[PDB]
């Protein structure tokens, strides 16, 4: 069994192909604590032992998900989170070969060449043996690693000429990933990552202009205000105050301009691309500005955003 794994900063997504031919997907949390979870036998608990330390699944509010850092990708918890996903996936316990991920700037070095040191370190991490109290665990055999953003653009790359060059612009909640890839994924010419640029720049500007609480509830409100920014009636309906509307609107417009400018300034470091692709949760917010700035023709511009499984699905298409 070959399992494709998107072990990102907020959760674990799996994709694999069953005996017949059906493609299955699964998502699991990244919430684990460094201690034994006790049960009086009333609720289900997962107690693990990895290198020496013990760990347990720590179920928390789907509203308090913690975003992890780069170092997390080489930790014990990373390994436990993957094994836990396999255990709750539905797959039968067994030996499995896997493909996991490393962030763009971790997979590649500043010379745009694959950083062998990091990749090998990622692979060695899954060699640690794991046990589960009260049951058995999967056994990870072969481990391959893929960079994060690029697989999401494979479907498009597949139809490009190897001499063609695709500029993949991936704007997320808190980060920006840009990479120039040769047609059919026949090579990489340049990679660029910014960890302080994302949709949050606009979201925080909105939360601040409304004095919204820190609750995730205000996050949804802010998300909605951004989504429906051009529909003044939607807003009047939401924010009850013509004055608040004007205030939130210009704070939002100001934040978006700064967003567009910062993204374009980074794009100014790339050159030689023939096709452009914009993806990520913030794709809608910069779509127009990049199209105008790159002056690329419509048949050479792509917006393949579909779902949260885009990445792992792309990984699947590449190495199924």
């Amino acid at each position: 069994m070959l399992v494709f794994i998107d072990d990102g900063s907020t959760n674990i997504k799996l994709q694999w192909q069953e005996s017949d031919g059906t493609i299955k997907q699964h998502i699991s949390p990244n919430s684990f604590k460094r201690e034994w979870a006790v049960s009086f036998g009333d609720k289900k608990v997962f107690n693990y032992t990895l290198n020496g330390e013990q760990y347990s699944f720590d179920p928390i509010s789907p509203d308090a998900v913690v975003t992890t850092n780069i170092a997390w990708q080489y930790s014990d918890v990373n390994v436990v989170a993957v094994h836990h996903a396999l255990l709750t996936s539905g797959l039968p316990v067994s030996e499995v070969d896997i493909v996991c991920t490393l962030p763009l700037t971790e997979y590649y070095d500043r010379n745009n060449q694959p950083n062998t040191e990091n990749i090998e370190r990622k692979k060695a991490n899954f060699r640690k043996k794991i046990t589960l109290n009260g049951g058995d665990t999967f056994t990870i055999k072969d481990v391959k690693v893929m960079p994060e953003s690029i697989p999401a653009g494979y479907e498009v790359l597949q139809e490009l000429d190897e001499l063609d060059s695709l500029l993949i612009i991936d704007l997320g909640g808190t980060t920006l990933d840009i990479s120039q890839v040769m047609g059919k994924l026949s090579g990489i010419s340049k990679i660029y990552g910014d960890s302080s640029l994302g949709v949050s720049l606009v979201t925080s500007a909105v939360k601040d202009a409304l004095s919204l609480a820190r609750t995730k509830g205000s996050s949804y409100l802010a998300d909605d205000i951004i989504i429906h920014r051009k529909d003044n009636n939607y807003l009047k309906q939401r924010i009850n105050d013509e004055n608040k509307i004007s205030i939130v609107t210009e704070a939002m417009n100001e934040a978006l301009r700064k967003l567009e400018q910062r993204v374009l300034n980074t794009l100014n470091e790339f050159s030689g691309y023939t096709h452009v692709m914009v993806i990520g949760g913030g794709a809608e917010l910069i779509c127009d500005a990049v199209k105008k700035h790159t002056q690329i023709r419509d048949e050479r511009f792509f917006k393949t955003n579909n779902s949260q499984y885009d990445l792992v699905n792309g990984m699947y298409l590449i190495g199924n």
